[PDB]
Protein backbone atom coordinates (compact mmCIF):
# COMPACT_ATOMS: atom_id res chain seq x y z
CA UNK A 1 0.00 0.00 0.00
CA UNK A 2 0.98 3.61 -0.55
CA UNK A 3 -0.40 6.99 0.46
CA UNK A 4 1.86 9.57 -1.14
CA UNK A 5 1.25 13.13 -0.01
CA UNK A 6 3.63 16.07 0.11
CA UNK A 7 3.67 19.48 -1.53
CA UNK A 8 4.79 23.05 -0.97
CA UNK A 9 2.94 26.23 -1.88
CA UNK A 10 4.95 28.85 -0.02
CA UNK A 11 3.89 32.48 0.16
CA UNK A 12 0.40 33.47 1.24
CA UNK A 13 -2.52 34.56 -0.95
CA UNK A 14 -4.07 38.01 -1.10
CA UNK A 15 -7.07 37.95 1.20
CA UNK A 16 -8.77 34.63 0.56
CA UNK A 17 -8.63 32.09 -2.28
CA UNK A 18 -11.97 31.84 -4.03
CA UNK A 19 -15.13 33.25 -2.50
CA UNK A 20 -14.57 36.82 -1.38
CA UNK A 21 -15.67 37.95 2.06
CA UNK A 22 -18.74 40.12 2.49
CA UNK A 23 -19.85 42.81 4.91
CA UNK A 24 -21.15 40.99 7.97
CA UNK A 25 -19.40 41.82 11.22
CA UNK A 26 -20.48 42.81 14.74
CA UNK A 27 -20.02 46.22 16.33
CA UNK A 28 -18.81 47.15 19.79
CA UNK A 29 -22.17 48.31 21.08
CA UNK A 30 -21.88 51.72 22.70
CA UNK A 31 -24.19 50.58 25.47
CA UNK A 32 -22.34 47.37 26.24
CA UNK A 33 -19.06 49.24 25.95
CA UNK A 34 -20.23 52.32 27.81
CA UNK A 35 -21.24 49.87 30.51
CA UNK A 36 -17.95 47.99 30.53
CA UNK A 37 -15.91 51.16 30.17
CA UNK A 38 -17.80 52.15 33.30
CA UNK A 39 -17.36 48.88 35.16
CA UNK A 40 -13.65 49.62 35.04
CA UNK A 41 -12.50 48.13 31.75
CA UNK A 42 -10.67 49.32 28.66
CA UNK A 43 -12.96 50.71 25.99
CA UNK A 44 -10.83 49.09 23.31
CA UNK A 45 -11.38 45.75 25.00
CA UNK A 46 -14.93 46.60 26.00
CA UNK A 47 -15.41 46.95 22.26
CA UNK A 48 -13.71 43.74 21.19
CA UNK A 49 -15.38 41.79 23.98
CA UNK A 50 -18.86 42.87 22.97
CA UNK A 51 -18.00 42.46 19.31
CA UNK A 52 -16.52 39.05 20.04
CA UNK A 53 -19.93 38.36 21.53
CA UNK A 54 -21.79 40.34 18.90
CA UNK A 55 -22.70 42.50 21.87
CA UNK A 56 -25.04 39.71 22.90
CA UNK A 57 -24.99 41.21 26.38
CA UNK A 58 -22.83 43.20 28.78
CA UNK A 59 -22.29 39.92 30.59
CA UNK A 60 -21.21 38.22 27.38
CA UNK A 61 -18.87 41.05 26.45
CA UNK A 62 -17.27 41.05 29.88
CA UNK A 63 -17.17 37.27 30.04
CA UNK A 64 -15.05 37.45 26.91
CA UNK A 65 -12.89 40.07 28.58
CA UNK A 66 -12.50 37.76 31.55
CA UNK A 67 -11.29 35.30 28.94
CA UNK A 68 -9.41 37.84 26.85
CA UNK A 69 -8.00 39.97 29.65
CA UNK A 70 -4.58 38.36 29.56
CA UNK A 71 -4.24 38.14 25.80
CA UNK A 72 -2.01 39.83 23.21
CA UNK A 73 -4.97 40.55 20.97
CA UNK A 74 -6.60 42.48 23.79
CA UNK A 75 -3.88 44.97 22.94
CA UNK A 76 -4.15 44.56 19.19
CA UNK A 77 -6.25 47.23 17.46
CA UNK A 78 -9.77 46.49 16.31
CA UNK A 79 -9.29 48.06 12.90
CA UNK A 80 -5.68 48.28 11.79
CA UNK A 81 -3.14 46.87 9.32
CA UNK A 82 -4.55 43.35 9.34
CA UNK A 83 -1.95 40.67 8.74
CA UNK A 84 -1.94 36.94 9.39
Amino acid sequence: GSSGSSGGEELLPDGVPEEVMESAQPVANEEIVAQLVSMGFSQLHCQKAAINTSNAGVEEAMNWLLSHMDDPDIDAPISGPSSG
